[PDB]
């Protein structure tokens, strides 16, 4: 499964992680 895990890190994964980081930061600021 590890090769699939490696390919997951390429499927525009960094942009999705960046977006979720930004949105969760905004959620932190919205409390
Ligand atoms: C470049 C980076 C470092 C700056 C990114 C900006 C955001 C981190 C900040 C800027 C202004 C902030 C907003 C300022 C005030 C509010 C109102 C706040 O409360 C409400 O929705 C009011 C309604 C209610 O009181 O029921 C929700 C979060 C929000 C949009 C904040 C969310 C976080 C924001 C977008
Ligand atoms: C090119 C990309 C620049 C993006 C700048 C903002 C990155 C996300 C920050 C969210 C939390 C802010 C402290």
């Amino acid at each position: 499964r590890r090769f699939c895990h490696y390919i997951v890190t390429m499927r525009y994964f960094e942009v999705v992680i960046l977006v979720v980081i930004a949105l969760s930061s905004i959620a932190l600021a919205a409390e």
